[PDB]
């Protein structure tokens, strides 16, 4: 019995790691960690979240292929059907017959599914920002199971707003019902995040310290501690704990971003900052080669603080050109690229890219305003 309980606890820890990463969105890490955990245990949960991470990277077909291997698994069948519906709707060529058949299967399986599958599907709805459907799925479950209450609290936290308080209450109740050292990881994460949102930073810091003490193997606690110190502008402790994390494991994208931002924003060292940006670029291309959003965010961050330094802007524009190459129909990339050409005072090319983006998206205010701006600097004030 002890061995089975230990294995169940390890599986729960792996699932909590997956959920933390989902709140962090490391999709290649999704795939790698989920693949290794599925090889170790064989739980279709990991394959499902690997498919979800594939979907988040813009590969609905691979996600569908991964999901079809675990559709007939009774434990996650309803959630698999729901996510297959979503992914098929997200494809360029939508198979309407398959979507209708999957919708009928969902309607049939909703009544025959276990509470675990319903909670899992509610997780998928909530993470896809479909909070109403997640809340509807949770509220249909009348079981007083500890994991189901954790699911309810997490869904209510993700929805936020008027439900937020209730979620906190649940996260408190689950806190009080556990043994002294038996505190659930996900409940502590929810409590810390909720306290951060209501700007009760002391409680969040204490909760994260408790998380780090109780779960030393779990590395998410240190990373979210560094993030919380970023929130409260505690940069010295952030550097110390990021250095500790890198001492435990190197080649981390977030740590490289933090170090490069530190060098650019406070030290002002252009050469070292450029080297750190370069190494971050290699890390991204090695692990997040198809992550358009991540590269776009990196370029925006390092262009807004570059002070119009041509060296940094070269890396940022290279990143934006890569994003444009893999996504030619997104006008946001053109707006960003021509804005970066603006910080290098290349007004004509900026106007050209802005016209192209306005052709892609007529209602995009950003390139319209920037077209006005470029006409201003080019001298056509009228």
């Amino acid at each position: 019995m002890q061995n089975q309980q230990q294995k169940m606890q390890t599986i729960l820890i792996a699932q909590s790691q997956v959920y933390y990463y989902i709140r962090e969105g490391f999709w290649s890490t999704m795939q790698r960690f989920c693949q290794e955990q599925y090889k170790a245990f064989g739980d279709p949960f990991f394959i499902f979240w690997k498919a979800y991470g594939l979907y988040q990277e813009g590969l609905p077909n691979e996600a569908i292929n991964e999901l079809t291997s675990i559709q007939h698994k009774k434990e996650i069948q309803y959630a698999t059907i729901v996510a297959l519906i979503t992914y098929h709707l997200s494809t360029n060529i939508v198979d309407r017959e398959t979507v209708q058949n999957l919708k009928f299967e969902e309607s049939t399986q909703r009544r025959l599914s276990s509470d675990k599958a319903i909670c899992l599907a509610a997780f998928f709805y909530a993470f896809n920002k479909e909070h109403a459907k997640a809340r509807d799925l949770i509220d249909e479950i009348h079981s007083d199971n500890f994991n189901i209450r954790i699911a309810s609290a997490w869904c209510y936290l993700l929805e936020g707003g008027k439900f937020l308080e209730k979620s906190v209450q649940l996260f408190e109740e689950l806190y009080n019902e556990q043994h002294e050292i038996n505190k659930n990881l996900e409940s502590l994460m929810g409590r810390s995040k909720a306290n951060e949102m209501i700007k009760k930073f002391d409680i969040s810091l204490n909760t994260i310290n408790e998380i780090n003490v109780l779960y030393p193997d779990f590395k998410g606690g240190l990373i979210e501690k560094a993030k919380l110190l970023m929130t409260v502008d505690d940069w010295e402790q952030l550097v110390d704990y990021c250095n500790k994390i890198l001492y435990d494991d190197d080649k981390n994208i977030m740590a490289l971003m933090l170090l490069t931002f530190y060098t650019f924003a406070r030290e002002g060292d252009i050469e070292t900052g450029c080297e750190r940006l370069q190494k971050l670029i290699q890390a991204v291309e090695f692990s997040e080669s198809r992550n358009m959003q991540l590269m776009f965010k990196i370029s925006q961050v390092f262009s807004r603080i570059s002070g119009r330094n041509t060296q940094i802007l070269k890396f940022t524009m290279k990143l934006v050109n890569q994003c444009k190459q893999l996504s030619p129909l997104n006008a946001q990339y053109f707006c960003e690229l021509a804005q970066q050409l603006l910080m290098v005072n290349q007004f004509e090319r900026a106007e050209q890219y802005f016209q192209e983006a306005s052709a892609i998206d007529v209602d995009n205010k950003e390139c319209l305003m920037g077209l006005i701006l470029s006409k201003i600097m080019q001298g056509q004030t009228e």
